[PDB]
C-alpha cells in the first residue's frame, strides 16, 4: 500500500506525544500531543485503515473532507495537520482541555446553570445549522462527542467524531426512531439528539435507558419520556418545551437547527449591554 499524508519520521521531528490518553475505541486512539517547535498541544487521533476485514481508508478519507469543509465554524473541532503510517492515518486536531459535555450531564458535577446549559445548546445548534446548510448530517451526536474549550471557566463547544457522517446499530439509548425504523437519513435526527443532550445537561438523568436494550428500544420507539414534576422540578416550562418539541416519534414534526435558534427558551440580554 502507497501512503498519502505526511510520513510518520515528520510526525515524530514534528510532535512528542505525551503521557495523556484521551481517548480509545476498538480501531482508534487519541492521544495529546506537543509540537516541537511551538508548545502548542493537539490531539493526535490514530484512525486504524483496516477494521473488521474491511479497508476503512475510503471512509477515513471522507471524515478528513468533513472536517475540512467546517473549518471556517468555530463549534466544529478543527483539523490542523495529517500523518499516515503503514496502519494508521494521524489526525492532528485542536486541543479542547474541557472534556466531554456528557460530563457535566452527571449527578456528581453542581456548577451548571440555566445560563450555561442555554449558552451551550446555542452554540450545539449553531454548529448543526452549519452542518445541516452543508447537506452534513453527523448522526452521532452523544454528549460524548461534543467537548467544551475550558471548563475553568466553562468554555465553547467543539462538536467532534464525524465517523459516521452522511449526507441527508450504535449505543442504544441516543438511536432516533428512524434509525431503528430504517427509515432514511434525516438531518431530523441530530435534532433527536439535541433533545436528548438539553435533557440530559437539565435533568442529569438519560431519558430513555432502561434496565436492558430491549427496555430502551421500547422507550424511543414509543417517546416515553419521564417528565414528572420531581425530575423537572428544577427545569422551566421553556427549557420544557423545546425539549418536547425535539423529542417527537415523527422527524418531520421536529423542528430545524434554524427555528431552534429562535426558540423563547434561547432568547437573552446579557445584562452588560446598554
Ligand atoms: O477525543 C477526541 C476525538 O475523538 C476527536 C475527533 C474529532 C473529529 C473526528 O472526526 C474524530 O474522529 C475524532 O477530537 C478530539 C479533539 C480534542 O482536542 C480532544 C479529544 O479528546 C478529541
Amino acid at each position: 500500500e502507497n501512503l498519502y499524508f505526511q510520513s510518520m519520521e515528520n510526525f515524530n521531528n514534528f510532535y512528542i506525544l505525551t503521557s495523556k490518553e484521551l481517548g480509545r475505541g476498538k480501531f482508534a486512539v487519541v492521544r495529546q500531543c506537543i509540537s516541537k517547535s511551538t508548545g502548542q498541544e493537539y490531539a493526535a487521533k490514530f484512525l486504524k485503515k483496516r477494521r473488521r476485514g474491511q479497508d476503512c481508508r475510503a471512509e477515513i478519507l471522507h471524515e478528513i473532507a468533513v472536517l475540512e469543509l467546517a473549518k471556517s465554524c468555530p463549534r466544529v473541532i478543527n483539523l490542523h495537520e495529517v500523518y499516515e503510517n503503514t496502519s494508521e492515518i494521524i489526525l492532528i486536531l485542536e486541543y479542547a482541555a474541557g472534556g466531554e459535555i456528557f460530563s457535566l450531564c452527571l449527578p456528581e458535577l453542581e456548577m451548571v446553570s440555566e445560563n450555561d446549559v442555554i449558552r451551550l445548546i446555542k452554540q450545539i445548534l449553531e454548529g448543526v445549522y452549519y452542518l445541516h446548510q452543508n447537506n452534513i448530517v453527523h448522526l452521532d451526536l452523544k454528549p460524548q462527542n461534543i467537548l467544551l474549550s475550558s471548563i475553568y471557566p466553562l468554555g465553547d463547544i467543539k462538536i467532534v467524531d464525524f465517523g459516521m457522517s452522511r449526507k441527508i446499530m450504535g449505543t442504544p439509548e441516543y438511536l432516533a426512531p428512524e434509525i431503528l425504523n430504517y427509515d432514511p437519513i434525516t438531518t431530523a435526527t441530530d435534532m433527536w439528539n439535541i433533545g436528548i443532550i438539553a435533557y440530559m445537561l437539565l435533568t442529569h438523568t438519560s431519558p430513555f435507558v432502561g434496565e436492558d436494550n430491549q427496555e430502551t428500544y421500547l422507550n424511543i420507539s414509543q417517546v416515553n419520556v419521564d417528565y414528572s414534576e420531581e425530575t423537572f422540578s428544577s427545569v422551566s416550562q421553556l427549557a420544557t418545551d423545546f425539549i418536547q418539541s425535539l423529542l417527537v416519534k415523527n422527524p418531520e414534526k421536529r423542528p430545524t437547527a434554524e427555528i431552534c435558534l429562535s426558540h423563547s427558551w434561547l432568547q437573552q440580554w446579557d445584562f452588560e449591554n446598554l
